[PDB]
């Protein structure tokens, strides 16, 4: 066969398609159950992706249009530049709801050639454009509000975890997926007498693990639920340990920030937005 | 008639021609005649010029190539950006003999449209790209070494100015043009008894002025010469005043720095280099 029309066209004409990705990370810490207490640190990265064949298009059209883009709903941010060569901005006043960035083309081209030598059979080359910090409030900046309670008796430990799905922390209500709840139980732990929902006790590491596939307002509970466990200890009592949660999402940012293309030459095939938990702890 | 072929071509095809100008200013102060003493402050600006019709070419080809250029023999410099929007650089390490800069095209285009509305019948639009400070040594950074001597008697003043053309302060030996030597004479001043070379006494401002058209190694003296004057004072004696020199040059910088185009899309029709005296004083 021959190459497609899409690939032929892209490798010798027009205005190029690129893809943008905003990938954010929530770090959170809850203490007791008192709202804040809660401490939040939200990180982010903005990645631009260029289709394979772009190195041929740059070899057939050696003087490319300039890539110029604009992050919208800025100012919550606090950016670095993972690649200070290849990317720049104004730097001056003030802290508007918008910021403009522009790309060093000869660099972008050398960079893409390099990545293509390293990974020839990839569909997309990702280039890290921005790194950033969103900000930073209380319990209302966290997608999933945690609250943990122990009852540590001399030979039995009782665990309650209450979780609250939180729309206020995201731009558009999207599901939380592959939610994991991990909590170490010391003491003796001989038996997991009872549990709800089902969970897995891990003998070797002495911790209990819950896997909830999706949390949302479409989901069971309506997003607000409980996990309960009861252990029998040989030693005792247990010293409470911090709960570690993990989750991922796709469809929204936590920042709300977005991206516009400025010049001509380029267009956005896709803008992907996702966030995941980083260090997401809750303590007694 | 119709437009030229140059203008037709330029307004609808190819790779654009631009012009670069490095314009420097020497500020100097000599004291007594002891070498340094001498104090030097050399300033500069780098200007990019775009031919008229460029706004039509941008209207017929809306996605232009990126302008990316590189100042060579940098590091003597110490730059600001007169237009922090439209221009950027790496900012990181270190202080190499070379630096790369790249332009915000949507801005450059809005800027050029604006200038064209303001001055439609101009041949070239100048855009201030860089401002800078060269550095900064002693008498060997000055194109024209000055040395002034007075003999202030009770009723007659004697002036000697010695000047030394200096190749060491410039990249390529070029002439100094429209050299003016202005020095105030207080006291009474009734008569300019004698003078060499010819000069003009100014009654109203009480100062003597010499105009030497060109100073060079092709020039008389070989570049090293004297101005002498003798005055008759009614009052007396004269308090010596600082000598003010003015000059201009075309053909060289004082820095030595230069400019390369990086991407494709653009080419240099002309790179013009010139320097002129700013505040260029010499004291007794």
């Amino acid at each position: 066969v021959d190459l497609g029309t899409e690939n032929l066209y892209f490798q010798s004409a027009d205005t190029l398609p690129v893809a943008a990705a905003f990938t954010e990370t929530v770090n959170a810490y809850f203490k007791g159950a008192d709202p804040s207490k809660c401490i939040v640190k939200i990180t982010g990265e903005m990645v631009l992706s260029f289709p394979a064949g772009i190195t041929r298009h740059f070899a057939n059209n050696p003087s490319p249009a300039a890539l110029t883009f604009r992050v919208i709903n800025f100012s919550r941010l606090e950016h670095v530049l993972p690649n200070p060569q290849l990317l720049c901005c104004d730097n001056t006043q003030n802290d508007a709801n918008t910021k403009e960035f522009w790309v060093n083309m000869p660099n972008l081209m050398t960079h893409l050639k390099k990545v293509s030598e390293q990974k020839p059979q990839a569909t997309y080359y990702n280039v890290d454009m921005l790194k950033y910090q969103v900000s930073a409030q209380g319990i209302q900046s966290t997608p999933l509000n945690l609250a943990v309670n122990w009852r540590c008796e001399p030979s039995s430990t009782d665990l309650r975890i209450d979780y609250k799905y939180n729309t206020d922390a995201m731009t558009t209500a999207v599901a939380l997926n592959n939610v994991q709840f991990l909590v170490p139980i010391d003491g003796g732990v001989t038996k997991l007498q009872a549990v709800l929902p089902p969970a897995v006790w891990n003998a070797e590491q002495q911790r209990i693990l819950w896997k909830i596939p999706d949390i949302s307002q479409k989901s069971e509970n309506g997003g607000v639920g409980s996990l309960l466990a009861r252990f029998q200890l040989s030693e005792g009592p247990s010293k409470p340990s911090p709960l570690v949660v993990q989750f991922t999402s796709e469809g929204s940012t936590l920042s709300g920030c977005d991206i516009e293309l400025v010049g001509a030459g380029y267009r956005f095939s896709l803008i992907k937005k996702r966030f995941a938990a980083g260090k997401y702890l809750a303590d007694n």
